[PDB]
């Protein structure tokens, strides 16, 4: 039983998941004076098929938009990778108020939310289940979301939430290309890290975009109005779901720019 409350939250996760104190934990604070530019990093290349969009689900602590992952219709390539990675999900993290909510921070600056677009290594592994615990198994793009003007690209996502208000509800979510949510520039930082919540596997190559995307105060309010309880129980809004940043433990954050 993990969550984001005071008793089951990030600071207690290590009791059930000792890897929470590991050497490749995420998120991290990116100190830009300590990043190392790497001339070998190629540009990020995403090519997603909107027909792979499948379902939106309320998972209690968050909501997920999942994608069909039976073939290479929707892939991420380039950057630090020599393998192609298959899209399987995107989701967001947010905080209790606008002042925080992102997971990664840049030079100590906290943003209001963060988008995660997750992929698994289909060149090397046969399924997400096999890839999920492998050091080279997962690739996640993180986009920092800065509070400001309403972001119209979020519209379909936001409009879908009324059908998945409570824990366990799910609905079709089709014909959507999440590359439309990415910033204009794909300049990025990369470092070896982990899932940011249990099971916290140290299996993620992180791709953190330099450019933020916008989100309005009211759009964030829609996230926070999702309910963590099951239908019929007392309503418990999903106020936050961002993990604090974790020690780099000697890792190097590389920059593509
Ligand atoms: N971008 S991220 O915030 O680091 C991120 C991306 C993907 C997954 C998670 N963590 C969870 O889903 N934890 C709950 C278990 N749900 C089942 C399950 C699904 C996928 C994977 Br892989 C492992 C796994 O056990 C975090
Ligand atoms: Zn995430």
């Amino acid at each position: 039983d993990w969550g984001y409350d005071d008793k089951n939250g990030p600071e207690q996760w290590s009791k059930l998941y000792p890897i929470a104190n590991g050497n490749n934990q995420s998120p991290v604070d990116i100190k830009t004076s300590e990043t190392k530019h790497d001339t070998s990093l190629k540009p990020i290349s995403v090519s997603y098929n909107p027909a792979t969009a499948k379902e939106i689900i309320n998972v209690g602590h968050s909501f997920h938009v999942n994608f069909e992952d039976n073939d290479n219709r929707s892939v991420l390539k380039g950057g630090p990778f020599s393998d192609s990675y298959r899209l399987f999900q995107f989701h967001f993290h947010w905080g209790s108020t606008n002042e925080h909510g992102s997971e990664h921070t840049v030079d100590g600056v906290k943003y209001s939310a963060e988008l995660h677009v997750a992929h698994w290594n289909s060149a090397k592994y046969s399924s997400l289940a096999e890839a999920a615990s492998k050091a080279d198994g997962l690739a996640v793009i993180g986009v920092l979301m800065k509070v400001g003007e309403a972001n119209p690209k979020l519209q379909k996502v936001l409009d879908a939430l009324q059908a998945i208000k409570t824990k366990g509800k799910r609905a079709p979510f089709t014909n959507f290309d999440p590359s439309t949510l990415l910033p204009s520039s794909l300049d990025f930082w990369t470092y070896p890290g982990s899932l940011t919540h249990p099971p916290l596997y140290e299996s993620v190559t992180w791709i953190i975009c330099k450019e933020s995307i916008s989100v309005s105060s009211e759009q964030l309010a829609q996230f926070r109005s999702l309910l963590s309880n099951v239908e019929g129980d007392n309503a418990v809004p999903m106020q936050h779901n961002n993990r604090p940043t974790q020690p780099l433990k000697g890792r190097t954050v590389r920059a593509s720019f």
